[PDB]
């Protein structure tokens, strides 16, 4: 009961649904779901509960947030979606980019994540530097996901499984390569590749590897590697919370 969702007009709700359908077509047709998940996650993951700044409030449209080092390449995502956004002026960018993240998981075979409309577009981006550093470990993950975002250790491990989609690019993050052999399929392969150790053709970041040595994260890796259904359930709950940080709080 931690949420009290706002009431939106019937027209707002109709625009959400029509935009959802257009996003499902575009994201599938252009094979860009991993980029769109990263767009939604980088939009939301800047929330800091202590100041209630950041979070999924549309600020990735702002060129100054697009210029953050961690957001290299997301300008492509923003531009690819703008022709659809122009057809739905009633929608906030905040809702629109979180809807894109939800659709990205759906169209790649993942769980159906609930979506509640009504986020406001806020004028100021968060400061740069809130998002997790791929070179750091478990203490840093708990500081970012836990002390800033308010998310649980389970959420950290489940959300790291978003790396079942897509890849790193040398000109964006500077890392290069995919975590899985099927980077357009949302499944639990990420955790299986982590457990098997490194292999030719695939990438693991130090932040991925921190999940394996931590005594609280590791049992969750084990669980998700063995049980895709449990991974999908926990991923769904964690993505929902992430997509609503700072939004509709009771
Ligand atoms: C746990 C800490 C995390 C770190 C350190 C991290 C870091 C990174 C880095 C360095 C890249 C490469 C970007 C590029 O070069 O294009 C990346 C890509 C990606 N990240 Fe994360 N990430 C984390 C968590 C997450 C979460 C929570 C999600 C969503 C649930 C996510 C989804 C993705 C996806 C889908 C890609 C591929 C993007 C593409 O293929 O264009 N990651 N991440
Ligand atoms: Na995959």
């Amino acid at each position: 009961m931690a949420k009290s969702y706002p009431t939106v007009s019937a027209e707002y709700s109709e625009a959400v649904e029509k935009a959802r359908q257009k996003l499902r077509a575009l994201i599938a047709e252009k094979s860009c779901a991993p980029l769109m998940l990263r767009l939604a996650w980088h939009s939301a993951g800047t929330f800091d509960v202590s100041s209630r700044t950041g979070g999924p409030f549309g600020t990735m449209k702002n060129p100054a947030e697009l210029a953050h080092g961690a957001n290299a390449g997301l300008d492509i995502a923003v531009r690819l979606l703008e022709p659809i956004k122009e057809e739905f002026p009633i929608l906030s960018y905040a809702d629109f980019y979180q809807l894109a993240g939800v659709v990205a998981v759906e169209v790649t075979g993942g769980p159906q994540i609930p979506f509640h409309p009504g986020r406001e577009d806020k004028p100021q981006p968060p400061p740069e530097g809130r998002l997790p550093d791929a070179t750091k470990g478990s203490d840093h993950l708990r500081q970012v996901f836990g002390k800033q975002m308010g998310l649980s250790d389970q959420d950290i491990v489940a959300l790291s499984g978003g790396h079942t989609l897509g890849r790193c690019h040398k000109e964006r993050s500077g890392f290069e390569g995919a975590w899985t052999s099927n980077p357009l399929v949302f499944d639990n392969s990420y955790f299986k590749e982590l457990l098997s150790g490194d292999k030719e053709g695939l990438l693991q970041l130090p932040s991925d590897k921190a999940l394996l040595s931590d005594p609280a994260f590791r049992p969750l890796v084990d669980k998700y590697a063995a049980d895709e259904k449990a991974f999908f359930e926990d991923y769904k709950e964690a993505h929902l919370k992430l997509s609503e940080l700072g939004f509709a709080d009771a």
